[PDB]
């Protein structure tokens, strides 16, 4: 896309050693599949695009972007060693949201939907066997 915007987060890297665990495959098939069909996921399945969004200093004040189709590629792509990983993306993708945002402008509330159900799955996250 747009020079504009900055490139994704890494989803590739073959010098990063690669693990999976039971927890990484809750992370995917429980906690990913949920998240990723809620009718408020759509501004969370992509990279945010700064240009055509018209949010100039997006980058300027976000220096740690994050976001579920990033996440899905990790978690497709085994780039992960272990849950703590993809559970730090997830939380970086909702605190973005919320540094970025005004409290209750919509876009919030999205997030605030989001982050409950995500809570409510890390819960049970299973013990690592
Ligand atoms: O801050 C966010 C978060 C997501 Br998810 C999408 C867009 N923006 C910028 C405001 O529209």
């Amino acid at each position: 896309g747009s020079h504009m915007n900055p490139p994704p987060p890494e989803t590739s890297n073959p010098n990063k050693p690669k693990r999976q665990t039971n927890q990484l495959q809750y992370l995917l098939r429980v906690v990913l599949k949920t998240l990723w069909k809620h009718q408020f996921a759509w501004p969370f399945q992509q990279p945010v695009d700064a240009v055509k969004l018209n949010l100039p200093d997006y980058y300027k004040i976000i220096k740690t972007p994050m976001d579920m189709g990033t996440i899905k590629k990790r978690l497709e792509n085994n780039y992960y060693w272990n849950a703590q990983e993809c559970i730090q993306d997830f939380n970086t993708m909702f605190t973005n949201c919320y540094i970025y945002n005004k409290p209750g402008d919509d876009i919030v509330l999205m997030a605030e939907a989001l982050e409950k159900l995500f809570l409510q799955k890390i819960n049970e996250l299973p013990t690592e066997e």
